[PDB]
């Protein structure tokens, strides 16, 4: 009969189930989808006897989205308490080794970390990992997170599923429209989810139907990319991984799912406190949740927000540049480790926003800008960079586009070229503090002069005083008879770009135009003792495999003597200590900090070039129209810099002698004495025996 028509009717839906079943198969059966490339900071490892302090520790564990507690239940978590701190350190896939949760004890004595013992066996730590924090993503328009099934709490699928559905068989049905269908109302649509459903949870399991929902979800928007899956969601909303959400937080996200764009925190938080709280009863009506556990729910506030998009712009150029440099888009889950340290940045960012508005008060300022670049002193590696006094939101970055003169910044430069000569130039050594009139070509004079326009009494300065005090005049002579090419050469050794070096007398005293970066780079050579390590933000990129698809390793090499980089910081404390940035070593005495001050003519740019015990700060506060500041490089940098400084626990600077290097007295006069004399000065000398000669 009608069965010529209803059978044949049932076997053509068949072959549609066919190719059906082959589209779902090819997706999940391979790439599911294209997630962006995860962006980690520095990772800390902590050993017995670590110079860190218990309040270092906080700030550290804090910079590391971690929570302070009473009591300790979840990872992510931690208790302080008198002379220690305990710890839930959370599992992270460390390049190094695979690792999960540990209870660990971080005993302290003092200004260093004494002990960490793993609390599960009283056992002392040789050294203990500390994760990552998470600085963004490199987003399709759609930004992932991959967290596997055992990721997720079993309380927050129990969340999920009283929410949404009994799952004995929709969840399965939602998952399909999200991963292969329109976004039409459709009846056409519903049938072909209903009939995908029933082919998806036939040849797939409950637990990969929950491992790919979980993560296809769109939970929220951050402009032009899809927040989407629990995992990204909950440190998009919160700032913690899916595996420590608190209840509350696990109910709003859950609740997002239904219309995250209306049930969303940030614009109308009471539609989105509403749902949270529609949500917690949902979980209450089942047996799962006691009635004593919902009223503090309710009131307490599921966000509890950031509250904030483009996370680190300043530091993320960096990173982006290097990493076509080094090589990568066609790949797919990729973990990119960077040298960024938060708690550097953080000092940094709040020196930074405060420091402008304030010295845009204090000195009447229509508009200021500033610059900050903090790289280790010996490797290089790049831990903060700040491009502005707004450094939250950015476009334009002032720590590596911003080209300004470096002013006085240039000296040292001059002086350790001479200072490389220890059988010709001293820290001793009397260079002629008087009029100047160098005749420079078309017949014109160039006369430089130093900042009061006044010289020495004598006529001549120590030329320890002459970089101390910043004197033009001095610097002029002593580079002059030096030799530009030899200044020149100096600054192909610190690291500075060569095609902005040009090498005419001006020169000397700040006609060189850098970016705050490349001024970093030159001072982590004197700072290193000698040795420039190019500056880097990759510490290392692995694939999804785990594949080491790129490493760094160090390439320092030796540019200037040691003893000559030693001679030069020497001064370059003395400069902090009763020279130019003397306001710094009065507010620090205990840090024996060295740097230097640079000022620009009609006060254009302020320079600070900051060295501690394990930093390399490069600040600079000026304005994008190039007119006067009315601020000097102590009043400017150095008071952001100073701002910096309190901002965190600075390392002192035990600046620790190469060989060679010997304490001499000097007279007044500035002749070597076998014993006494009115000034101690280190000297390069295998025998000090240049006394002898002198007396
Ligand atoms: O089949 C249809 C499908 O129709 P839908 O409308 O898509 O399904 C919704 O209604 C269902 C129902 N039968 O009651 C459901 C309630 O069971 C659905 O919830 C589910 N499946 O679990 C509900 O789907 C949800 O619908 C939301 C949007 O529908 C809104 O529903 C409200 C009440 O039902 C209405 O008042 C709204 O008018 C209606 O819009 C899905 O959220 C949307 O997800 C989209 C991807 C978002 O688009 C983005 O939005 C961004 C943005 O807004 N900013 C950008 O513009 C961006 O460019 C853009 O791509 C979009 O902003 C976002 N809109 C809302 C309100 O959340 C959200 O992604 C989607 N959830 C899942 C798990 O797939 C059906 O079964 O009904
Ligand atoms: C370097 O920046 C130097 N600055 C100047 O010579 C400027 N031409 C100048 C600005 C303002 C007043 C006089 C000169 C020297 N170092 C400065 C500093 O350490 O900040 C300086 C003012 C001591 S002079």
């Amino acid at each position: 009969l009608l069965l010529k028509l209803a059978i044949v009717f049932a076997v053509l839906i068949a072959i549609y189930g066919v190719y059906l079943d082959q589209k779902i198969r090819s997706r999940i059966d391979g790439k599911v989808w294209q997630l962006p490339a995860a962006v980690y900071g520095r990772m800390v490892n902590l050993e017995p006897d670590m110079t860190i302090s218990k309040n270092e520790m906080v700030k550290l564990l804090e910079a590391t989205q971690y929570r302070q507690v009473s009591k300790m239940t979840r990872p992510g978590e931690f208790t302080v308490q008198a002379n220690s701190i305990e710890m839930i350190r959370r599992p992270f896939d460390f390049p190094d080794s695979k690792e999960g949760q540990v209870r660990a004890r971080l005993t302290f004595d003092g200004d260093h970390l004494a002990t960490i013992v793993n609390m599960e066996n009283n056992r002392q730590f040789g050294f203990f990992r500390l994760d990552p924090r998470l600085i963004t993503m490199i987003s399709n328009g759609e930004q992932r997170l991959f967290v596997p099934r055992s990721g997720f709490p079993d309380l927050l699928v129990d969340t999920l599923l009283a929410t949404e559905d009994r799952h004995f068989y929709t969840l399965t049905q939602q998952l399909v429209k999200n991963l292969f269908l329109s976004s039409e109302r459709s009846y056409w649509r519903k049938a072909n989810e209903a009939y995908m459903a029933l082919i998806m949870d036939a040849r797939y399991s409950k637990d990969r139907i929950l491992e790919l929902y979980m993560n296809e979800v769109y939970l929220g928007q951050s402009g032009d990319n899809e927040i989407r899956g629990f995992p990204l969601a909950s440190l998009y909303y919160f700032g913690r991984p899916v595996e420590e959400l608190s209840l509350d937080q696990q109910a709003l996200l859950v609740g997002m799912v239904k219309g995250a764009s209306i049930y969303n925190p940030w614009r109308n938080p009471k539609l989105a406190l509403e749902r949270r709280n529609l949500v917690l009863r949902l979980l209450q009506q089942q047996q799962i949740i006691d009635q004593e556990l919902y009223d503090m729910l309710s009131a307490r506030p599921l966000g509890v927000q950031p509250r904030g998009i483009s996370p680190q712009p300043a530091f993320m150029q960096l990173v982006r540049q290097e990493l076509q440099a080094k090589l990568v888009k066609d790949l797919s889950g990729v973990k990119i480790f960077t040298t960024f340290d938060s708690v550097a940045q953080d000092a940094a960012e709040k020196a930074a926003v405060e420091g402008i508005p304030a010295l845009k008060k204090q000195r009447k300022l229509s508009d200021l800008e500033t610059a900050i670049v903090v790289v280790d002193r010996f490797s290089g590696e790049v831990r903060a960079m700040v491009g502005g006094s707004e450094p939250q939101f950015a476009g334009y970055n002032r720590a590596m586009q911003a080209r300004r003169s470096i002013g006085s910044l240039a000296k040292p430069a001059t002086y350790l070229t001479a200072l490389s000569q220890p059988k010709i130039y001293r820290l001793n050594t009397w260079i002629a503090d008087a009029p100047i009139a160098l005749r420079q070509p078309n017949g014109q004079v160039w006369s430089p002069q130093n900042d009061d326009r006044r010289y020495s009494e004598s006529g001549r300065v120590m030329l320890v005083d002459a970089l101390t005090r910043s004197m033009n005049v001095p610097t002029v002579n002593l580079g002059m008879a030096l030799g530009l090419p030899a200044v020149t050469e100096t600054w192909i050794k610190l690291g500075v770009p060569k095609d902005q070096l040009h090498p005419v007398p001006a020169m000397l005293l700040g006609a060189l135009n850098l970016t705050p970066i490349e001024v970093a780079q030159a001072f982590q050579t004197i700072a290193s003792g000698g040795n420039r390590a190019p500056l880097s933000a990759l510490r290392s990129v692995i694939a999804e495999d785990g594949k080491v698809l790129y490493q760094s390793f160090p390439q320092a090499e030796r540019a200037v003597p040691a003893q000559a980089a030693y001679l030069t910081l020497w001064t370059m404390q003395q400069v902090v200590q009763r020279g130019t940035g003397r306001q710094l070593g009065a507010k620090y005495p205990n840090l024996h900090l060295a740097g230097k001050t640079g000022t620009t003519n009609n006060n254009v740019d302020t320079w600070f070039a900051g060295i501690d015990g394990s930093t390399v700060t490069i600040t600079w506060v000026g304005r994008d129209n190039n007119q006067p500041t009315k601020l000097y490089g102590a009043s400017g940098a150095m008071s952001i810099y100073q701002r910096y400084l309190a901002n965190q626990t600075p390392t002192p600077l035990n600046l620790v002698p190469p060989e060679d290097i010997a304490d001499m007295g000097v007279d007044y006069d500035g002749n070597f004495v076998c014993s006494g004399g009115m000034r101690i000065l280190p000297v390069w000398t295998s025998d000090p025996q240049s006394l002898c000669q002198q007396s």
